[PDB]
């Protein structure tokens, strides 16, 4: 279990109770909106799968659908996704992602980017019982060029397993590597890139990264704004904030979704919802520090309702 | 199903007439190993299955274990193989390599490395089907370190499938890449090795290997001489053979195992076995083209008795 997410295993819990409770609210005139949020939003997402599971029991009725019927809006999308485990929800938002004509890029690269190793495995199996086809062949259908290579690398969450040992001659090499295929040359030699992002792991990389500062005048970011564009800069701008500081990564996403007119609901739900059960501790820490507000305050001034008291309850406070 | 076979269905069969003879050649004083040979060496496994039919209905017992009892030395061995079905074959001879303490290198690379991927899981579902456990588990104890990682993959007979077209781009990337992971780097990084020669097509890597000749003075063979080093090493050597030129690859091991003094008879009589229906006539070629001399020389030279006619069967003809 995580110590750095927001969201805990209820103390005193009983799915049966929970079912029932649900139920009630569902059936009251006009949805009790609140008390469906108060339950749902102050449990484990291992708790929510016992409480739709007894919810059947007690109505022969699937609690997902039914929710979807008593719900609506934004609060509709939050709730429904609180029910999915990590696996079915990240499924779900990438198939959502490569839906129909065009892809939403945003979103693939997002997860694609910020899952591990472990999460990705997870992910690769459920869509393909989800969707009885592999999210490979989906994003292969849905890419192409440098992007879908990028795309395709990642997704197979198969980069290296961080070692106890500090490899200082192969950090530096991979640093001037990263050099020569790119800002030390005319054009830029992609396949490297790739190559050296995807399969090193983390740990390694974020010192390669600090040794790259050493050859280059530019640091990765701002080398990749330099030599790349389009969706292929998009992927690698994300993947090397995801690979120096996650929870940072996320901060910022979230402080673009919520900075201007309006709000990208779609961004601020998937996030509030996926990290809440991982680290949103630090990334409200991240959030706080450069922004000078909570992220909580963001969330305030950006949502109203159920929808905002949902949202609220998933950050934790730091009201 | 196999047009370059040297053994191929009896015309005239009667599955019946042929356990008939059969039981009358092993209840004959002193055994007549002759008819026996001539029988079972001149019709196709398939067939073989239905005259173990014919026969353990007609004796209540079991062809195979009335064989086994009749017969003795190198002979009982060359029958007893031919009667197990091409999976069965490989399961047992694959398990036989692991048994008790320490392993057979050799056999288990020649089966891991040669055999395709449809082979690959009639073996997989025949071996826990027989044993009471995935071959990959029984593999995994046996090996260890990079090698098992090597082993593990090819088993799975997961190997990208073949296509329409040549992709010239990636035949140079992967070329450029296995020569950026060995020679060109102090060590090696196994893992870029194992994943392209396991994950891309065998048409693919032909093309791969030819242009991995213009990065590096030496070939991908020798290249191999010189990066690693034991199992690991005689499996890339073995795979690579494989990959390159498979009828070769068994002719070379034909060869091995009679050039010296006496005969490597376990290897002599698995290939001929296990290759009798799919390619001999292409390894009878290579070796010939290659030699000198023909197969079926060989064989005749380092052989003798009713196992040196069994094998001579089962090469095919070029006296
Ligand atoms: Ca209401
Ligand atoms: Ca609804
Ligand atoms: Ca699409
Ligand atoms: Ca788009
Ligand atoms: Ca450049
Ligand atoms: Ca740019
Ligand atoms: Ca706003
Ligand atoms: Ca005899
Ligand atoms: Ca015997
Ligand atoms: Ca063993
Ligand atoms: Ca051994
Ligand atoms: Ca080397
Ligand atoms: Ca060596
Ligand atoms: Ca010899």
């Amino acid at each position: 279990p995580s110590a750095y997410g927001s969201v805990k295993a209820y103390t005193n819990f009983d799915a049966e109770r929970d079912a029932l409770n649900i139920e009630t609210a569902i059936k009251t005139k006009g949805v009790d909106e609140v008390t469906i949020v108060n339950i749902l939003t102050n449990r484990s997402n291992e708790q929510r799968q016992d409480i739709a599971f007894a919810y059947q029991r007690r109505t022969k009725k699937e609690l997902a659908s039914a929710l979807k019927s008593a719900l609506s809006g934004h609060l509709e999308t939050v709730i429904l996704g609180l029910l999915k485990t990590p696996a079915q929800y990240d499924a779900s938002e990438l198939k959502a992602s490569m839906k129909g004509l065009g892809t939403d890029e945003d979103s693939l690269i997002e997860i694609i980017c910020s899952r591990t190793n472990q999460e990705l495995q997870e992910i690769n199996r459920v869509y393909k019982e989800m969707y009885k086809t592999d999210l490979e062949k989906d994003i292969i259908s849905d890419t192409s060029g440098d992007f879908r290579k990028l795309m395709v690398a990642l997704a197979k969450g198969r980069r290296a397993e961080d070692g106890s040992v500090i490899d200082y001659e192969l950090i530096d090499q991979d640093a001037r590597d990263l050099y020569d295929a790119g800002v030390k040359r005319k054009g830029t030699d992609v396949p490297k890139w790739i190559s050296i992002m995807t399969e090193r792991s983390v740990p390694h990389l974020q010192k390669v990264f600090d040794r790259y500062k050493s050859y280059s005048p530019y640091d990765m970011l701002e080398s990749i704004r330099k030599e790349v564009k389009g969706d292929l800069e998009n992927a690698f701008l994300n993947l090397v904030q995801c690979i120096q500081n996650k929870p940072l990564y996320f901060a910022d996403r979230l402080y673009d979704s919520m900075k201007g007119k309006g709000t990208r609901d779609k961004v601020l739900i998937r996030i509030m919802v996926s990290r809440s059960e991982v680290d949103m501790l630090k990334i409200r820490s991240e959030f706080k520090r450069k922004y000078g507000k909570s992220l909580y305050y963001y969330i305030q001034q950006d949502t109203k309702g159920d929808y905002q008291k949902a949202l609220l309850y998933l950050c934790g406070g730091d009201d």
